[PDB]
Order: structure tokens, then sequence, then C-alpha cells
């Protein structure tokens, strides 16, 4: 019944999350929304068959339509290569998508109060704003075979050159070059401070700028400049603040504080710290990850946990399973809230917010999948994969009426 | 003096409140018990400034010569410090310089006091972090590049053979870094990790991002598995230990979920960051041991690895009362003295180190502790002052002998 005027780009995934994803469309999306989906299959078999062109097409379609929702995908190793007879070890589609879209990936716990915390002190959400571009994720790394000289060079388009000796190696080893871009750093600042202001919480940036004075100094300097120039008035008025901290200070502080801030993280730290944050609030499966592009026009919401292989086997052998589908639901729901914002579609916005509260309310009612049941204690019953979704469905009609 | 110590210990003096503490430790806990020769290097910032930081290189070389260093926390200058002490320049991290000379692994482990609550109740057994001490971010070359152009990295063999890779066609201004590691440092990292795991009788884990940095991180992964297969698999299987590689993002969530009880070998940067998380999760950054062991296993640098407690230094400067935890500083001395005793076959010195460590722990567990720890127990548990606490440790040490 809810009419959606513009398309949403859908990136299909792998194994058990692919099955869950289809359950979600069949029960929670199509029966409630009149919705055009521009469909890309990022299953590993389609990526293989297309030599990974589908991933480029998908990223470009996201940039074109403004909204993408993405199902979890497996990242190949050697054994994945065997099992699927693949042409090679495909790199995660996520790296490619991030490289094209840029921006910031906002990660935050989906808090269900009956799920026990591993860090009891965390009583407010932590939001990690992971810089989505560069550093290790687009680096050039290689082995050097023995004694010799390593150097790095930049040549301007007008001939202007910088070149430095990096190491007089006394033996064989490994080297890497990585980079980032002032304009992407700038947009990382803007989105982090925009997200802070909007959530009404302070913003922290972690760096190692005492060691990487030029590289991490650039993040530190751009953040303070963007903050001073574009946000400090609004922050003062909302009684918020911005602070830069050394990464090793910030991570200890995060463990100890109660939460209630946006933590802007360089790509690598956002990758690693996001998982600690998620796990601390109680589960890798209870997190949103929403990439927001530099312009503010473009969003890609992802599930972002494993594709639950154990379960997929059981399901293939037509056995029963209970796979948590909450992170997948919230990929849809984060994508559709942005589709609503772009279209001015008040009924789609309310639909998103409502299905989000339903998920949290169902779990807090005592209706959840095995993985969550098991965290609560040995006695908590659980529903099956489709049993869980039917309950959400049932609650959602009730909520919507 | 009374226990005779045959060979000298190299002493690295530090900054601010830690320098004050360090001196009370030498006067009250060391000189009265031990006939000890100290080979003294002042790495106070003003002395680094007078010697153009030569004193730091000299200290590190003297530790290599004599086998044992003990190191007070020091300032790493930022712009604030340059202006505050009117430094000639922003001298680099003295720990960076020391570690680059000595190589090896820095073993870090919480100092466990039963009456001090953890932030992570699931952590029932100690986590040991073995942080690779060489290379990567801590000996990198980084710089800004001012506009569009091409970035490349290059290796020229000593024999003249040349590897060269384009890294990025930049579209505008940015930052770049190169970093490296050495197969022989990686090999010795592995061997020191497995050896420590064997000695403490716990399993060993390595974390990398080898799926992203296939050559660089793949190299750590390959060497550890090879060293493990050839030199440790049998001994580990005999002791019911194991070795596993995990992706850093997997390891970090596992670590939070598990009980502890293992040696976690981290690359330089991840050991820097994760070992502060672990220290904080068990109680305090002041309840952490930090002992660098060189690749040949013959040399040790034990340090107080926390800041210099400027905030308390200020109070002490205007004769106000302070309560500064001196335990990590005591343990730098005791860990060094234990290695000195091992080199010298001095059983009386080894007993003395053991006894002082146990006195720190029994003292805190008695209910006698500084403000930082008292506050972990409850808003109203009482604390001793800086010297109140050191006088109590002293008394407990007299009795202990």
């Amino acid at each position: 019944k809810i009419k959606v005027a513009n398309p949403v780009v859908e990136l299909d995934g792998d194994e058990m999350t692919r099955i869950i994803w289809q359950f979600i469309k069949d029960k929670l999306i199509h029966p409630y929304l009149d919705l055009d989906l521009e469909y890309y299959d990022l299953g590993v078999e389609n990526r293989d068959a297309t030599d990974d062109q589908v991933t480029i097409d998908a990223a470009n379609a996201i940039k074109k339509h403004g909204v993408g929702v993405k199902c979890a995908t497996i990242t190949p190793d050697e054994g994945r290569v065997e099992e699927f007879k693949l042409k090679k070890m495909w790199k995660s589609p996520n790296g490619t998508i991030r490289n094209i879209l840029g921006g910031v990936i906002f990660r935050e716990p989906i808090i269900c109060k009956n799920v026990p915390r591993l860090v009891p002190g965390w009583t407010k959400p932590i939001i990690v704003g992971r810089h989505a571009f560069g550093d290790q994720y687009r680096a050039t790394d290689f082995k050097f075979p023995g004694k010799g000289k390593l150097s790095i060079k930049f040549v301007g388009e007008d001939g202007q050159t910088i070149e430095h000796d990096v190491y007089d190696a006394p033996g064989a080893g490994v080297a890497l070059a990585m980079y980032n871009l002032d304009e992407s750093i700038t947009e990382f600042a803007r989105a982090s401070f925009n997200y802070g202001l909007q959530r009404k919480v302070p913003v922290y940036l972690s760096t190692k700028n005492t060691i990487l004075k030029a590289y991490d100094g650039r993040f530190k300097d751009i953040f303070q400049k963007v903050f001073d120039e574009e946000f400090a008035a609004q922050f003062k008025a909302e009684k918020l603040w911005y602070e830069h901290r050394l990464i090793d200070d910030m991570v200890a502080s995060a463990l100890k504080w109660s939460g209630g801030y946006v933590w802007a993280c360089k790509n690598y730290d956002g990758d690693v710290q996001s998982d600690i944050v998620a796990q601390g609030f109680g589960s890798l499966g209870l997190m949103t990850s929403v990439l927001m592009t530099p312009d503010g026009k473009t969003v890609e919401a992802e599930a972002a946990h494993g594709t639950v292989t154990r379960h997929y086997r059981q399901h293939q052998k037509g056995e029963e399973t209970s796979t948590n589908s909450i992170a997948s639901i919230f990929a849809w729901t984060r994508g559709l809230a942005h589709r609503a914002k772009l279209d001015g579609n008040a009924e789609l916005a309310k639909f998103s917010e409502t299905l989000e509260r339903v998920c949290v309310d169902t779990v807090e009612s005592g209706f959840m999948t095995k993985d969550l049941a098991l965290l609560i204690g040995p006695d908590q019953p659980w529903l099956s994969t489709t049993g869980f979704l039917d309950k959400i469905d049932e609650n959602l009609r009730k909520a919507m009426a």
C-alpha cells in the first residue's frame, strides 16, 4: 500500500544472509510498499560470472539513485575459491563500493535492553563514524627481496616533485604506500560534525598524529579547521564539543565512558573499533552500517556481519534454522528512511521508524532468534528464522493499524 | 645496599610527576636494599633538548651493551611543549627511537589486584599482548603532496634490480606514507611469541589484515605459520596449546567475548592500541607491565608505559597534595631487576624482584591504594597520597624481607 516514487538500488548477497534477505522482501517489504528495486546480484557467483563488473555497476547505480541497500556478502579466501570454482580470490565488493562512493560509514548498536552487555558501563550508544576512503584499503604493498633502498615519490602534473628515501633495508622484507585526500578528509569532518549536531552529541576524532605528523596531522588540522569554521557556533549553542585524542587515549576512554558521542575514525580504526563496540553492546548482529556520501545526497545501508555458513548448510539440507535477521531489516529500514527524506515521503519515513521500533520491541518482549536467546541464558526460548520474521510481520501490522 | 648486584642496570630518567615518583622509588625501594650500579641517562625533555636527543640513542645503545634497561615515562613533545620548554624543535618519540634500535617484542600484561573491578567482567584470566616493536607506522615516512599528480613507490636492490609501482593518480592535494618491515624482525616476533606462550603455558594468536594487505600482512601470517610448524607445533601439542591466525576485526571481538588466558601477538600499531584497551578493561593503565625483549632474548627494556601525569605534576608544583599511582613505575624496576638476576644467576635479586611485586599487589589488596584505583572500587573508598602509598609499600617490603 505505501507508494514509493523513486527506485532503491538493491545489492543481493550470499548464503544464509541471501535467504534471509529474500524472506525480508517477501514478507516485510513487498506486502507493504509499492517499490521499484534496481537489482544487482552481488552473490559471489554473479560477481565471478561478470568479473566483478556488477559491483561497479551497483556502486554507480547507488550514486545515480541516492539509495542502496546491501545484503551481506562473503569475502573469498583460498577455500572459498575451491568450493565455488572461482577464477580467483575476489576482494570484498565492499572495498570497491566504498572506494567509489567515499564518505563515512556510520556504525551504531541496535540496543535491546534484555541482551546482556559485555561492557556493563556502556549505557548510551557509541556511534563510530568510519572514514570510508583510502589508507590501508587502497594501499600498494609488496615484498622486497634483499638489501637495497626504498623510496617514495610524488610527481606533480606540472613536474613539481617530492621524493624521499624511506629505508636502507639490510635484508628482505615488506613495504607499503598508502594515501588519503584532503577533499575526502574535509568531507569526513563535515559528515561527522553534521551527524553529531543532528544526534545532539559531542564528536571525537582519533589519530596517531604524534607519530604520523604529516599524515595524521592532516586529519587533525582539517577537523579543527572545519569545526572552527563551520560548526563551533552551533555546537556551543547545543552545549556540545569537539575533541581530538590520540587513538590509544581514545580507545581506553571509550571503554571507560558511558557512550553518547560520535567517534570519527580513520578507515582502519573504524573497521576494527566498530567491531569491538558492537560486540561490547552484546552482538555483532545488532549494528547498523550506513555509508553517507560527501554531498549528503547518497546513502548505502548494509547488513555487515558474516553470511552465517553453519546455518546455510543446515538450510540447504532442508533442516530448520534460526538466523538473526535484525541487521538485514535495518539495512532496508535505513535505506528507506533516506529514500523518504529524498522524496519527502512522510508515510515511508514513518514505516521505517515503525519497523525499527518493532524489531527492538519484539526482542524486548521475549521473541528473538537463537543467537540472542543464547546470550540471555540457558532457559530463553527462541523462534526459528521464519518464525522470528512472522512475529515481526505480525507486530508490524499491529503497529501500522 | 645489601644484596650485591654484579653488573649495572641502565637507567632512563623521565619527566614531570613520573620523574618525582621514579626518584622516590630509587631512594626508598632500591638503594636501601641493593648494592647496585646504575648507568644513568637523563631522558628528561630538557636534557634531550640540550643533547639534540643524542642521549636517547646513547641510552638505547647502553641497554644493548649491558642487557637491562629501566625507563621512566617521558614527554613526547608537541607544539605546546616546544613553546613551554623553548625546545630547539619537536623531538620525536624517544620510545620510537629506543624500539627502532632494540627491535623485538614488547610484552604487556595487566597487574591483577583482586579488589579492583574490571570494565569487562568476562575477563577472568590475564591477556598478554606481545606487540611487535619494530617498523610499520613507528618508522614510516609521511608527507603532504600539494595537488594533482602521481604517487609511486620504488625499491632499488643493492645489486641494482628495481621494483616500482604506481600508487595513486591523485586528483588534488593529499597525504602519503611509506612504511616497512623486515623478514628477520617478523621471524623473531614469531619465535618470541611462541616461546612466551610455551613458558606461560597458554595458546597464541596473531592478528593481521592479510585479506586486505596480501603481501605485507600475508608475510606475517606465512612466517608465523612456518616458524610455528617447524619449531613449536610439537611442543604446543604436548602442552595442549595451539596457534591461530585471525583477522584483527575477528580477534578484537573474540578477545572481548573470551575469558583471557593467551598471548596475543599484534603488529606494532595494533599492539599499541589494543594493549591500552586490555589495560583499561582489567582496571587501569597504571596496572600494566611493559617489557621489551630483544630478538636474541638477551636484552630487556622495562618501562612505565603511561603518560607523565602533568595534571598532578602541576598540583605538586604549587605544593598541593597528589595521589599518583607508582605501581607501573615500581614494576619497570622489578622487571628489569629480574632480567638482571637471570643474566647474572643472582637468586637473591630474583627473590627481591618477586617480593616487591607481590608487596604492590598485597598492599592494594589490603585496601591501601592511590586515588585512581580507589575510585574504581567506589565513589567513597579511601586513598593514600603519592608518598602515603610509597611509604606503605616500603613498610610492607621491610616486613616482607
